[PDB]
RNA sequence: GUGUGAAUGAAU
């Protein structure tokens, strides 16, 4: 070849004026690529304690040129970079189940299964209560749930992390 | 508010 790349992730958008909306971030992040989505992130009981956001692009290069310098949003200097929970993977394991992270109340069990069915076929989705940053899903094949883990997926515009589910009952069949 | 995503399940 003549170039290189690496696994993709969302850029954090630190330093927000705590008042800019979510779209206004995509309204400017389009200066680098096509911006698959954006998702402002903050607290869960105050709604006011992380003062940052997330943005995601169609390619990896578009996630390494933004972090090369700062940016001005709504008249406030901010920064973009790689968070402390990604760009640190290699491979998942075999299963018919998968796990989800960074989940939100904007989605639900059916909507997950309606989005996971594009990669093959879904058996079910599960989410315990009360609502938390995670979920689970089951697939119809032992290869779909082994080729979708760690892929930092997206649901209706909510980037969700994915990881290796672990059995609280029964066992694998490898 | 010093800017970081945090959160591994049933039905009996």
């Amino acid at each position: 070849g003549s170039h290189m790349a690496s696994k993709t992730s969302d850029l954090i958008v630190l330093g927000l004026p705590w008042k800019t909306t979510e779209q206004d971030l995509k309204e400017y992040f389009s200066t680098f690529g096509e911006v698959l989505m954006v998702q402002v992130k903050k607290d869960l009981k105050t709604g006011h304690s992380k003062g940052f956001g997330f943005v995601r692009f169609t390619e990896y290069e578009t996630q390494v040129k933004v972090m090369s310098q700062r940016h001005m949003i709504d008249g406030r200097w901010c920064d973009c970079k790689l968070p402390n929970s990604k760009q640190s993977q290699d491979e998942p394991l075999r299963s018919r189940k998968v796990f989800v992270g960074r989940c939100t109340e904007d989605m639900t069990e059916d909507e997950l299964r309606e989005f996971f069915s594009q990669y093959g076929d879904v058996m079910d989705v599960f989410i315990p209560k009360p609502f938390r940053a995670f979920a689970f899903v089951t697939f119809a094949d032992d290869q779909i749930a082994q080729s979708l883990c760690g892929e930092d997926l997206i649901i209706k515009g909510i980037s969700v992390h994915i990881s290796n589910a672990e059995p609280k009952h029964n066992s694998n069949r490898q």
